[PDB]
């Protein structure tokens, strides 16, 4: 509360180690059906269903032009990738599973750097 303050975690590594993070995700090779933003006019549905698209290089843009605020903002456009993968394609295709895959690699990069 005012002038009451838990002490000051460091959060000066944070831009550099989400970068290394998202170069790791867009290295992947079940990564391509994230690196781009689906396009809305050739894909029925889309648009409609998918409120909030999501993808890899919008995240990169946002990241490198001061758009987070902090890492969990971060973390939960990278979530959002794969919840909209989950919402739109069905668990066994081919894009289904490359969405868990990720969100799996994810996870654990996401808790072994940060937690």
């Amino acid at each position: 509360s005012m002038s009451v303050k838990k002490p000051k975690r460091d959060d000066s590594k944070d831009l550099a180690l989400c970068s290394m993070i998202l170069t790791e995700m867009e290295t992947h090779e079940d990564a391509w059906p994230f690196l781009l933003p689906v396009n809305l006019k050739l894909v029925p549905g889309y648009k409609k269903v998918i409120k909030k698209p999501m993808d890899f290089s919008t995240i990169r843009e946002k990241l490198s032009s001061g758009q987070y605020p902090n890492l969990e903002t971060f973390a939960l456009d990278v979530r959002l990738v794969f919840d909209n993968c989950e919402t739109f394609n069905e668990d066994d295709s081919d894009i289904g599973r490359a969405g868990h895959n990720m969100r799996k690699y994810f996870e654990k990069k996401w808790t072994d750097t940060f937690k």
